[PDB]
């Protein structure tokens, strides 16, 4: 093993490190890659494989890399929710919902 950890979201693999995705110490992230997960699914890559769409984890990803909420134009705020929901990010939950008023 190493630091790099490789995310089969939806059929769309993703790149990232334990550092990152362990930010979060209660999130479904960082006790995925710590081994704390009960179904830790993995294919013959070793990637992590993850029942959720990948358009929407980008977002995801990068907050957990830098801290701040980066969304396109075209992007809806309701699919990263779903997922910040799914994948149990509280401060990112928040500010999403926060930014859904006005």
């Amino acid at each position: 093993w190493g630091k790099w950890v490789r995310l089969n979201v939806g059929g769309t693999v993703f790149l990232t490190t334990r550092q990152t995705l362990c930010r979060e110490q209660k999130s479904f992230l960082s006790r995925l890659c710590q081994g704390e997960e009960l179904q830790s699914d993995r294919d013959e890559t070793g990637a992590y494989l993850i029942d959720r769409d990948p358009t929407y984890f980008g977002p995801i990803l990068n907050f957990l890399r830098h801290g701040k909420l980066v969304l396109d134009k075209d992007m809806a705020e309701e699919g990263v929710l779903e997922e910040a929901e799914f994948y149990n990010i509280g401060p990112l939950i928040r500010i999403i919902k926060d930014r859904m008023e006005e």
